Order: C-alpha cells, then sequence, then structure tokens
RNA sequence: GUGUUUAUAGCCUUGUUGUAAUACGUCCACUGGGGACUGAGGACUGCGGCUUCGUGCCAAGGAUGCUGACAUAAUGGU
C-alpha cells in the first residue's frame, strides 16, 4: 500500500519561514487593555503576557470575572 | 492741526554682527506604520545573500504556517 500509486505531485519547495511575530509597542506586559470581541467584549483586562501571536491576558478573577484566557491582539 | 528727525515710539535704506535658519527643487541601492486585491507554478537544478565550511540557513526561478467553527449544519445552486 506504500508505493505511490498515482502522479503524486509533490509540492514545490516553498520558501517560506516562520518568523516571530511583531506585536505593537503599546502591547507590553502588564498594560490594561479593553476586549474587543468574544463573550467578554467590553471587559477591561491586564496583559500578564505575550504569547507568539495572541496576548495572554486575564481580569483579576475577583474584579470582573475575566479568567486566564488568549487574546488575538 | 503746522513743522519735526528718536526724544519718553520707532520706520525705511545702507553697509554690516557669529553664522545661519527656513521654504522650495532634487536625490538616498535611508527608514517606520495602516489598507486592499492576488497565491499562478508544483521533487531537484538557476541567479544571489548570509555562512570558517556546512545532505547549513535565507524574504534568492509564484503561500505557507498556527488555529477555530459543522453533518439532524455549514456553504452554494435553482
Amino acid at each position: 500500500k506504500y508505493y505511490p500509486a498515482y502522479r503524486e505531485n509533490v509540492p514545490k519547495k516553498a520558501r517560506k519561514a516562520v518568523r516571530p511575530t511583531k506585536l505593537r509597542a503599546s502591547l507590553a506586559p502588564g498594560t490594561v487593555c479593553i476586549l474587543l470581541a468574544g463573550r467578554f467584549r467590553g471587559k477591561r483586562v491586564v496583559v500578564l503576557s505575550q504569547l507568539e501571536d495572541t496576548l495572554v491576558v486575564t481580569g483579576p478573577y475577583k474584579v470582573n470575572g475575566v479568567p486566564i484566557r488568549r487574546v488575538n491582539h
């Protein structure tokens, strides 16, 4: 079952490399930020740290009830 | 109101105080963001750049990667 049974149009070597996301200078860790979409739209939450593209964000769960969540920048 | 010549304002002209600054024109193989449309091709060759050299890496002969939602729905057609 292993030998290719068809033309096997193997994709050409694509010269695309993964590089780190350049987030905005204003999305530093610790800055208060307003959520725009999702079930928690309109809430204000604190940016703990930046993931590769998203921001690991949370409002103090005793304050606005927004748990440890990810948010797209 | 008449005539004045810095008076208790100063104006213009002239050379002139250390030089300038700015605007406009032009150029940078200088640089930082925002938006939109496209992804044709399909092993490898090539031209280049990094790299002490690299079955090396790269934005260099055309898009890839990471995710999320749905079968009783989603999406489109008539």
